């Protein structure tokens, strides 16, 4: 198949990654900027990600999702289902709103695409209707990560897909914080893409950190597979 062809040759081996995000929550402001690699062979990606504007003002485990599914592995039966790849290399959008239980929200819309050999991913977030001591701006997360499946469903209307999800990030006291994901990726270009059949993602996260590293920064090892429906 052609089309799973032009996917397969930008992706088939060790592609690196940028990522940078401009932030405001709450009216706090904030840079963080990322560098990496991914393999999608295997659905892998690590990466690094320093704030460059100095103390994150919110945990690092809420922005796992918002800063590149270009990278998740498609089994070979399900490469027709494969719509990340299939928009590049020109890229798509990818938007979000993230509603945090009890709390406020994130919007995110950012752009997904290749500059030359490099997978870069651009992003505005925007939160507002946080609370000061809540446990987004309170810092009350652990630095960890729940694996998670989340369902993909095509959509027509935008030539792109769609998918709401939920993250559980654990509080620091035992209990969970629950963030209800509403997605959107559409493409940039004007080329044909692959609309999937519904099925889902199943992701496993490991956050770490430097140990030579004085910045406020999260090391990120994810893999991300496409599985079901069955």
């Amino acid at each position: 198949d052609p089309m799973v062809s032009k996917g397969e040759e930008l992706f088939t081996g060790v592609v690196p990654i940028l990522v940078e995000l401009d932030g405001d929550v709450n009216g706090h402001k904030f840079s963080v900027s990322g560098e990496g690699e991914g393999d999608a062979t295997y659905g892998k990606l690590t990466l690094k990600f320093i704030c460059t504007t100095g103390k994150l003002p919110v945990p690092w485990p809420t922005l796992v999702t918002t800063l590149v599914l270009c990278f998740s592995r498609y089994p070979d039966h399900m490469k027709q289902h494969d719509f990340f790849k299939s928009a590049m290399p020109e890229g798509y959008v990818q938007e979000r709103t993230i509603f945090f239980k009890d709390d406020g929200n994130y919007k995110t819309r950012a752009e997904v695409k290749f500059e030359g050999d490099t997978l870069v991913n651009r992003i505005e977030l925007k939160g507002i209707d946080f609370k000061e001591d809540g446990n987004i701006l309170g810092h009350k997360l652990e630095y960890n990560y729940n694996s998670h499946n989340a369902y993909i469903m095509a959509d027509k209307q935008k030539n792109g897909i769609k998918s709401n999800f939920k993250i559980r990030h654990n509080i620091e006291d035992g209990s969970v914080q629950l963030a209800d994901h509403y997605q959107q990726n559409t493409p940039i270009g004007d080329g044909p893409v692959l609309l999937p059949d519904n099925h889902y993602l199943s992701t496993q996260n490991k956050l770490s950190k430097d140990p030579n590293e004085k910045r406020d920064h999260m090391v990120l090892l994810e893999f991300v597979t496409a599985a079901g429906i069955t």
